């Protein structure tokens, strides 16, 4: 039988899940080929097994198509967390609110120098199955001096905030931080009445949200019963 | 078998994922095709050799594809990425608590799955379109986005205007990211037919990502070819 999940993958950021679904349609391949090469071998055994191939196509193709736009997402969410607003340097608040001097609300993002999520060379870089995904959301400001995501007030002008933010204005600029919150979530097959199934996710407010996710995944349950109905071809 | 829909507009993020999609759902139907006439029935043997040498190549950009329909999912939702306004404040009660001015992130995030409706309907030589984001440029004075916004009057919304007086203080927001269409038309040259690279180093996602995806993307397209001979 062919093994659709990794057990020994440990999935603990966004380009690590990538890999992950990337290698759930590699081992999805394999077992495609060895059912064709099966009824190849064939040439009647050889009528049921193309009907099978047939039959399961549209579930295969469908999971397939699933588990490589969760990797695309998962990609995208791996460059995108960088995202940052960055520290400027107090000034003398008269000086601040304007031409040439006015402080800015920098956005900056840090972006791969190779394929994201994969070597110059193009090698990867990070029981019942779990699916991992990491979603994003807007980050949370800070709600006092010195804290991530404020203007930041010092005495001295020229002051970068890194060195400490103060509750005086004769000076202003910005702390900046993470404009974007990355969190996890999971869904752990379990066996059910008919067969098996994946718990919904519930993430309504992030990006991807828990309909694009549940959606993905149902259709990867397809592609698991496909895979399994082309193993029994050569079994 | 037309794996590029030749009436398709793709002026969105979510109409370029879509577009992707049209790529594989064609792609599918090549196959099914030639299943089917492998069904029927040294012929049945010929489909099955070809279908088979060819799985390789048709997964492999039938995966691209719909990969790069996952990464402009995203780019669409994320697009929406903005600083928003803050209304000035008194400057001295700017700085702390409870007033402090925040940079304040804000997402628009889909109530359905993005780029479908609630029902899951949607929301020459071929042309990929593709959208990728990059950091908004800041502007350089007063009432200008992505800045500090001056005025004479604590608790005026930017809106009305940022002027060159500091007695209180806000924020002038806007959208964090641009988002730009990058292109890359098949080109007919002594190579055959190839997509030219795509050279984008700054934007998510990046050329070095489009391109591999591309590259693959042309191999489905002669493997569907020689699915449909059979």
């Amino acid at each position: 039988t062919t093994l659709l999940h990794n057990a020994k993958a440990q999935v603990t950021t966004p380009c690590g899940a990538s890999h992950y679904m990337r290698h759930i349609t590699r081992q999805a391949e394999s077992a495609l080929q060895a059912g064709l090469k099966t009824a190849q071998s064939a040439l009647s055994e050889a009528a049921k097994a193309i009907e099978t191939i047939k039959t399961e196509t549209k579930n295969f193709l469908a999971g397939f198509a699933a588990a490589a736009e969760l990797a695309g997402q998962q990609t995208i969410v791996s460059e995108i967390k960088s995202a940052q607003v960055q520290d400027v340097n107090t000034l003398t608040a008269a000086q601040a609110v304007t031409t040439p001097g006015i402080i800015q609300v920098k956005p900056k993002l840090t972006i791969a120098s190779t394929a994201a999520c994969f070597n110059d060379d193009g090698s990867p870089v990070s029981g019942e199955p779990t699916l991992k995904f990491f979603v994003v959301s807007a980050n949370t400001p800070g709600t006092t001096h010195n804290e991530l995501l404020t203007i930041c007030g010092h005495g001295s002008t020229g002051t970068a905030p890194s060195t400490g933010c103060q509750n005086d204005a004769t000076s202003i600029g910005i702390k900046g931080g993470d404009f974007l919150k990355t969190a996890a979530v999971t869904t752990t097959r379990l066996a059910s009445s008919a067969g098996k199934t994946y718990p919904a996710i519930t993430s309504t407010t992030t990006i991807p949200n828990d309909k694009t996710l549940n959606k993905a995944v149902t259709a990867i349950r397809e592609l698991e019963t496909a895979v399994a109905a082309l193993d029994a071809i050569s079994d």
